[PDB]
């Protein structure tokens, strides 16, 4: 699974770690994160994230 980066602040979503404190379990692909989730550091929405190739 690919990492995604917040293009506003630089936070990296790593699917191996998830974001469990906000209900995103380890192993969750970015696309499957509920679409009301926001960056845990700066608070912007999923639409400001981009796939890390």
């Amino acid at each position: 699974m690919k990492k995604y980066t917040c293009t506003v602040c630089g936070y990296i979503y790593n699917p191996e770690d998830g974001d469990p404190d906000n209900g995103v379990n380890p192993g969750t692909d970015f696309k499957d994160i509920p679409d009301d989730w926001v960056c845990p550091l700066c608070g912007v929405g999923k639409d400001q994230f981009e796939e890390v190739e």
